[PDB]
């Protein structure tokens, strides 16, 4: 590589390296005005045609670094806006690239990007269809500055796919707001599991980390040698460090040697790999950490033979303890793609704790061989729950189950604010939907994924406006630690019911107005602040009150004069309700 700058246009094209270098800068200058950017844009690509013609040019045997830093320190408006950032520019490069990263602000005070009609955007679309697309990627990357950029490519390329397809349709409101809310869920919670790989290195150390990785990995490949899962996960571990680090440039040379590596020594890998490996540079690391489960060697052995009663146990954890925990659970992973990741290290922390007290015991042997009988119960806590409420939404549709996690969760923690409380309930049963789909055999990694980011989120809001000790206990708690804390939340004895509020429970002719989705969160947040008033009430009293509220809202959405009804009938519901509690 004569120029960094040349090679990179030519294995990524003018179309990619025109948006990649446009959601490079709506990150680091996240306040100038879109077509500020354009400019920008095309004078870096007008000069990489320059070195792509001639290596040997004037300025193309610069870095992209040195390159990037300085198109930065022309701008301007840099002093007058940025401040601090432009004291950057004063640096000599190694330096100077390192400023730019500690003056990056996750979320600045932008305000919400509004979705427009439906029409409006299909109108956008056919009349000029690149400055449509982005100016839009210009939005989305200058509010989540560390969302890796060709991971928000490559969503891009996917809503340009769903405004190919629904614009030229029967109804396109029905056909684009369900693409868009699926895309738009996966947008977050792709932003979810960068934050949260990144929060969990840093809380929880290089040590955890690993094991996760390993686990993960030995589940996905599991024809291959536990030397090999190793290499992996070093390097992986370095491919986090660096990504979080925040040097787009840096991440990216990283996940592409690891992409380079796997495809080569695919044959010792995993055979479900060939289609990724035929992609080109961009997608490969993407496509890769998609890449499906092999199946695993027909007839394996059972662990009890070299971990539970051969001799030289105790001398072969003591030689290496961690390596040795690691060659476990490498082991025990492989054999079961059922199991979420945390229920693996789990079972592997449990193993160590034993280990540690039957290695400096009396007799070794004796102390552990009944440590498989450890696991037995650790396995059916997740299982069971997984048994229990899938068979619980299958009763109730998704919005009926909804209601029942919302009453369950409000009784445990009264104290969390209503619209909190509903958001949560809702999302859960969602994850009821997609995860209920899958059979037993894919359950319990289905939940691991949507739970953990659901938790996560669930923490920060926390973190922000704190509210009970027993969420704090579960929120810094290790991660292997955090869904059983939740779980093992106990119903509110100490709480206090609120002072009845009028207003709260009346209800005006609008909410048959509505849609579906507005109703179901009107409703929800009347029956999260009727838990509030009457904690103490049963399955069967909140089945009633429940029931009065379902006909009374039939009754005035089906009779003329709605307004009258809904006063004077909801006169009666309310001290008829707060009778039988
Ligand atoms: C990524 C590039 C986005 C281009 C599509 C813009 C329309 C999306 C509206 C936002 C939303 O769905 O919440
Ligand atoms: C490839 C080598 C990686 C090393 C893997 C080590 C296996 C560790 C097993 C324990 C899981 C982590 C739980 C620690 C909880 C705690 O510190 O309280
Ligand atoms: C003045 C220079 C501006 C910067 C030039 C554009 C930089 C884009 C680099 C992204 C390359 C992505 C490499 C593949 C890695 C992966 O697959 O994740
Ligand atoms: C799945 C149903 C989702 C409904 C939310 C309430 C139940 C959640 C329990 C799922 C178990 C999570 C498994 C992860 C683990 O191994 O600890
Ligand atoms: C701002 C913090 C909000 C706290 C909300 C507390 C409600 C608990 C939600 C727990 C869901 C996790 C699944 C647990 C499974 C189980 O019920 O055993
Ligand atoms: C004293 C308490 C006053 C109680 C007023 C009645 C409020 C109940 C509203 C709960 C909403 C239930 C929705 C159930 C459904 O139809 O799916």
């Amino acid at each position: 590589h004569k120029s960094e700058v040349a090679h990179r246009f030519k294995d990524l094209g003018e179309e990619n390296f025109k948006a990649l270098v446009l959601i490079a800068f709506a990150q680091y200058l996240q306040q100038c005005p879109f077509e500020d950017h354009v400019k920008l844009v095309n004078e870096v690509t007008e000069f990489a045609k320059t070195c792509v013609a001639d290596e040997s040019a004037e300025n193309c045997d610069k870095s992209l670094h040195t390159l990037f830093g300085d198109k930065l320190c022309t701008v301007a408006t840099l002093r007058e806006t940025y401040g601090e950032m432009a004291d950057c520019c004063a640096k000599q490069e190694p330096e100077r690239n390192e400023c730019f990263l500690q003056h990056k602000d996750d979320n600045p005070n932008l305000p919400r990007l509004v979705r427009p009609e439906v029409d409006v955007m299909c109108t956008a679309f056919h009349d000029n269809e690149e400055t449509f697309l982005k100016k839009y990627l210009y939005e989305i990357a200058r509010r989540h500055p560390y969302f890796y950029a060709p991971e928000l490519l490559f969503f891009a390329k996917r809503y340009k796919a769903a405004f190919t397809e629904c614009c030229q349709a029967a109804d396109k409101a029905a056909c684009l707001l369900p693409k868009l809310d699926e895309l738009r869920d996966e947008g977050k919670a792709s932003s979810a599991k960068q934050r949260l790989k990144c929060a969990s290195l840093q809380k929880f150390g290089e040590r955890a980390f690993k094991a996760w990785a390993v686990a993960r990995l030995s589940q996905r490949f599991p024809k291959a040698e536990f030397a090999e899962v190793s290499k992996l996960v070093t390097d992986l571990t370095k491919v986090h460090t660096e990504c979080c680090h925040g040097d787009l440039l840096e991440c990216a040379d990283d996940r592409a040697d690891l992409a380079k590596y796997i495809c080569e020594n695919q044959d010792s890998i995993s055979s479900k790999l060939k289609e990724c490996c035929e992609k080109p540079l961009l997608e490969k690391s993407h496509c890769i950490a998609e890449v499906e489960n092999d199946e695993m060697p027909a007839d394996l052995p059972s662990l009890a033979a070299d971990f539970v009663e051969s001799k030289d146990v105790c001398k072969n954890y003591a030689e290496a303890k961690d390596v040795f925990l690691g060659m476990f659970l490498y082991e025990y992973a492989r054999r079961h793609p059922d199991y979420s990741v945390v229920l693996l290290l789990r079972l592997a922390k449990t193993y160590e704790t034993t280990l540690e007290k039957c290695c400096a015991a009396a007799d070794p042997h004796e102390c552990y061989a009944k440590v498989f009988d450890e696991f037995k119960p650790l396995v059916e806590e997740p299982q069971n729950l997984i048994k229990q409420n899938c068979e619980l939404f299958e009763q109730l549709g998704e919005y009926k189950f909804q209601n029942a996690l919302l009453v369950r969760y409000t009784k445990k923690v009264p104290q969390v604010s209503t619209p909190t409380l509903v958001e949560v309930s809702r999302n859960l049963g969602k994850v009821g939907s997609k995860c209920c789909k899958h059979p037993e055999a894919k359950r319990m990694p289905c939940a691991e994924d949507y739970l953990s980011v659901v938790l996560n989120q669930l923490c920060v809001l926390h973190e922000k406006t704190p509210v009970s000790d027993r969420v704090t206990k579960c929120c810094t708690e290790s991660l292997v630690n955090r869904r059983p804390c939740f779980s093992a939340l106990e119903v509110d004895e100490t709480y206090v019911p609120k002072e009845f509020n009028a207003e709260t429970f009346t209800f005006h002719a609008d909410i048959c107005t509505l849609s579906e989705k507005e109703r179901q969160i009107k409703k929800q947040t009347a029956l999260v602040e009727l838990v509030k008033h009457k904690p103490k009430a049963t399955k069967e009293q909140l089945k009633a009150v429940m029931d009065d509220f379902a006909a009374f809202v039939e009754k005035c959405c089906k009779a003329d004069d709605k307004e009258t009804c809904f006063a004077e009938e909801g006169k009666k519901l309310v001290a008829a309700s707060q009778a039988a509690l």
